């Protein structure tokens, strides 16, 4: 038996735990996964707690992929590059941190049919998503690249062809892609979406990380508007299976996710 | 297509060039794969060329699997536990280090029923391979075990002096003794050899190696590399593809390979 979970503040409405317990299902494998809500006071702790009950394993989400690194011996090329880990590995009393964000979006993106290639895209907030977002989109030959926050202040975005914009200079930026990198749509208010109608008319294809069973408000906007939309559950099944394969040390069967992406689809919802 | 290769100072031995031709025939992928002889003054070259030219993977052969970790960007928990590196991937310009060694030999003795729980195992040879085998004896629940040095975890060192008065169950050659160079010459005399049941020999070349000739002629076990060698391979092509390989290409490969070399 081995234990594995994830670290985050608040957790009550997680679907990691239900993901990983049926990929270790598939996989005949004996492990189990739980959520570790740990305070923002204790998360200098969480490294050697997992050292010393011998943790194999733990994802990482907000608000802590960054804060996390310092508390890391080894970290892989991805997530410096990135500047967040979201997948952490304990081997021979050692912490090696990694980043499936880059690959679930390519994941997300690739059988969601959209190709980003001379398009437009912006991304709302700047966690540790948004600059794998940010990565991404660049990579894959984006045209222009918006990124909105709240409050620039003194932020730098990892890439200076990434434009920093605030919410009100939004209101008059027209593209194809608007990418939800931040909290809001989440379990307690499902009502509220990050932008307004407004701006969401302004675009052609939305794309939300988050996954709620009774569907964010921002994509319950997009989808009146017949507008193409996409929630977050694919990427989170395919980070699921990719992280499993870093602990594993092992490929898994490509067919592993749609089976489980289709199977856990139902489950929540018809 | 992308290219792929075979890190070593002397290659000419090699049939891994031909293991991963026959695995990219198979899987109908565009690749290719080729020897990179280097000499020792040029391996601090590699790591800018291979990033230069994009080559997309290659294997590190002996004399190289230690030293060329000090030029890598990222090291995995194995081959940083084992302390060697066999594979190299070029990803976004930056230099992961693999080892399949230890994937390799568990392999192999489990394809060759070759239990070593409780066993005395003697080792020749100090290199990676050598640490690889000793990574795994140790996990295996290995009862004695002896590493062996003309020059001299819980291994026992000993020179080969002190060998000549060794009993054992299993002796594994992880010294280059036996390839191209002088492939007529075994690491051990036929005195020691007498003294262990089952030998193992990391070397493959066609041709049987002395070592293992010996021992055939005293009617012991014998095991040679190649099942190790087609077993790393595809391990390094998953990790290079990214994506789970079915393990019949392993017994496909290997069986038309000693069948190649057999009859």
């Amino acid at each position: 038996m081995n234990f594995f979970g994830l670290v985050g503040e608040k957790l009550s409405h997680s679907v990691s735990p239900q993901i990983h317990k049926r990929v270790f299902e598939i996989l005949n494998i004996e492990s189990a996964y739980k959520n570790f809500e740990i305070s923002k006071e204790d998360i200098s702790k969480l490294d050697g707690a997992i050292k010393l009950l011998g943790i194999q394993g733990v994802n990482v989400t907000v608000p802590y992929k960054e804060r996390i690194m310092k508390y890391l011996d080894f970290i892989s090329p991805e997530a410096k590059r990135i500047g967040a880990v979201n997948t952490i590995l304990l081997r021979e009393n050692m912490l090696y941190g990694y980043n499936t964000d880059y690959f679930g979006l390519d994941s997300m993106f690739k059988m969601a049919n959209i190709d980003v290639q001379g398009k437009v895209a912006v991304i709302l907030g700047t966690g540790g998503a948004s600059k794998a977002a940010l990565t991404y989109f660049i990579d894959s030959g984006i045209e222009k690249l918006y990124v909105s926050t709240r409050k620039k202040d003194d932020k730098k975005l990892l890439n200076s062809k990434a434009i920093l914009i605030d919410y009100e200079e939004l209101k008059h930026i027209k593209g194809d892609i608007i990418l939800n990198a931040t909290p809001v749509g989440m379990y307690p208010n499902v009502g509220i979406s990050p932008v307004s109608k407004s701006i969401i008319q302004n675009f052609d294809i939305l794309i939300d990380l988050i996954y709620n069973p009774g569907e964010t408000e921002f994509l319950r906007i997009g989808n009146s508007m017949g507008k193409k939309t996409c929630d977050g559950l694919y990427m989170l099944v395919g980070q699921a299976i990719k992280s499993q394969e870093i602990w594993q040390d092992t490929k898994i069967d490509n067919s592993i996710l749609d089976v489980i992406y289709n199977e856990l689809k139902l489950e929540f919802l018809g």
